[PDB]
Parts: structure tokens; C-alpha cells; sequence
């Protein structure tokens, strides 16, 4: 009964190894909101201490949509930012890691708001940095056949981080890579020289088989830190299936090399990746059938990641 972040503290980057403050190899496990300005609902204190207390969860993350176009913090800065200090909090108060991810998508360049990123990340870092909890997700999904490491990602990134670390000098920092973060291979070839940063893969394992896995290896072998920040048991759309046999493939791949895993999503729309059915409470305590066959395996996984660790 001592909190993920009672247990782990501050977190380190060593090599492609996350460890806590205590030199010990840790995992962070966990599920992603949909849109905030979509399914904000879901981002509370109550439904994530269900994720902790019973789900076995250590991490959420709140996925803030930039685009205007989606209604997005472009659009709706105030009441996003404000969703998203309820979401940090709830954390704190729990202590459970929580990532602030700034999600774009059609907005697939993340030069297009670099600035509003910047100053919406320093008054993150400012406000919230003190505290081992909080890891910051800077471009959630690069995408297009422009929009490539060397071009536009890192440029980006570079700037972004320089921001952050003026202010926060330790806390984590996940970077997004091209083609929905799938392009980690790319990173070696001129990785970013600061303290506490990982890459971002997604998959969705209806679309993404083997072929990734073996590319994710091929990664960490040149000495690439991964974190799975966003994946699904759908194809890449949210949709169809789910495909739970081929999940489980990943999951136990990502266990088995200690990488940090978070699932999308913890929302009720009617798609085969939302974890909740349609009209689940808010609040938590979801029977398991008030979980889709999707939540249903993400909360198994959950559950028997850490009887596993405590055992093994």
C-alpha cells in the first residue's frame, strides 16, 4: 500500500534502462485518456484511484489534443490547461505517475504550434516540476512524409527540451518520432545529447505485427531508449477487432525487456480500443462488465504485470 511514487521517486534514464531513485530497473504500466476536450470526464481523482488501487495501474496520461480543428488547446487553451492541472493533481494526490502529453495528429508537424508548446510547458514544468511524478510528452505523433527526425522532429525537440530544462532539470521527457512514432530507427543516427529523455513508439495491434517488434529491438540494441507511450488492441484508426492475441505478443515482449507500456484508451466511445462501454461511470469501481473485451485484457495485463514482479 505504498504508492507507485512513494515506491520509485525520482525516475533516471540510464542507456535505454528507466530506473527509479533507488538504482532499481522499473516499468511503468498504464492507460492514456482519449481527447481531453472529448472524454475529460474520465480524467479524475476517482477514476484513477481505481487505476491504482485495483487495475494495478502506476502511470495515466492525459491527452491534450492541440489542433484547433479537433478542439483542441489551440481552440480551447483555458479549460485544456484546466483539465489538464485536474488530471496532474489527481496524480499528485494518489502518487501515481502522470505523463502531460501534448497530443498532436493533423496537426502532424509539431513546428506548426512550437511556440504555444513552449510556453504551455513551461508553466507545466514551473508549476509541477518539484515533483518526481510528472514526465512530459512533447509531440505526441509526428506524422507525414516531410515531417522526418532530422528535418523537423528533432529541431523541434531540441528547442522544446531546452525550455523544459531550464526550469525542470531532471523529470522525464518523451519525443515523438515520424510515421505515428513508429520511426525510432532514425533516432540513432542523431540522438538528442540531454539528461532523462525517451523515444516514442505507438502500435496498434491490429496493423503493427512483428516487423515493429523487430525494428524496437534493433533500437535498443544501437542504445535507443523506448516508451511505449500510446498503444491499442485495435487497427491504427481505434477500431475493429480487438486483436488480443497479437496484443498479448507485444505485451509480453515489452515486459520482457522492461519497457514502459501505456494503453488508449480509458474512454467509452463505441470502438473496439476504448476500455469502458458505453455510459461507464466516471468515477471508477467499473465492474468487469462495464469493460469492453479490450479493457477487460488491459486490466488482466495490468494485474498479472505486478503479481509477476513481485515474484520474479
Amino acid at each position: 500500500e505504498r504508492t507507485p511514487v512513494e515506491e520509485n521517486g525520482r525516475l533516471q534514464v540510464v542507456g535505454t534502462a528507466l530506473l527509479n531513485q533507488h538504482n532499481k530497473p522499473f516499468q511503468l504500466r498504464g492507460i492514456s485518456t482519449h481527447g481531453l476536450q472529448w472524454f475529460g470526464q474520465f480524467a479524475n481523482k476517482d477514476a484513477f484511484q481505481t487505476l491504482r488501487d485495483d487495475w494495478k495501474a502506476n502511470v495515466v496520461r492525459l491527452a491534450m489534443y492541440t489542433d484547433p480543428n479537433a478542439n483542441g488547446y489551440i481552440a480551447q487553451p483555458e479549460w485544456l490547461k484546466a483539465k489538464v492541472k485536474e488530471g496532474v493533481q489527481a496524480a499528485l494526490d494518489l502518487g501515481m505517475y502522470v505523463i502531460i502529453d501534448w497530443h498532436i495528429l493533423n496537426d502532424n508537424d509539431p513546428n506548426l504550434y512550437k511556440e504555444q508548446a513552449k510556453r504551455f510547458f513551461a508553466e507545466m514544468a514551473r508549476e509541477y516540476g518539484k515533483y518526481p511524478n510528472v514526465i512530459y510528452e512533447i509531440a505526441n505523433e509526428p506524422n507525414g512524409n516531410d515531417v522526418t527526425w532530422e528535418e523537423k522532429i528533432r529541431p523541434y525537440a531540441d528547442e522544446v527540451i531546452r525550455t523544459i530544462r531550464s526550469i525542470d532539470r531532471d523529470n522525464l521527457i518523451i519525443v515523438g518520432t515520424g510515421t505515428w512514432s513508429q520511426d525510432v530507427d532514425d533516432v540513432a543516427s542523431d540522438p538528442l545529447p540531454y539528461k532523462n529523455i525517451m523515444y516514442a513508439v505507438h502500435f496498434y495491434s491490429g496493423t503493427h505485427t512483428q516487423w515493429l517488434r523487430d525494428r524496437v529491438d534493433a533500437a535498443l540494441q544501437a542504445g535507443t531508449p523506448v516508451f511505449v507511450s500510446e498503444w491499442g488492441t485495435s487497427d491504427a484508426s481505434g477500431d475493429g477487432g480487438p486483436y488480443l492475441e497479437e496484443a498479448e505478443k507485444w505485451i509480453e515482449f515489452l515486459n520482457e525487456r522492461g519497457i514502459s507500456w501505456v494503453n488508449w484508451s480509458l474512454c467509452d466511445k463505441n470502438e473496439a480500443s476504448a476500455a469502458l462501454r458505453p455510459g461507464a461511470d466516471p468515477h471508477g469501481g467499473w465492474g468487469d462488465d462495464h469493460l469492453s473485451d479490450s479493457g477487460r485484457f488491459i486490466k488482466a495485463k495490468l494485474i498479472e504485470a505486478l503479481e509477476h514482479h513481485h515474484h520474479h
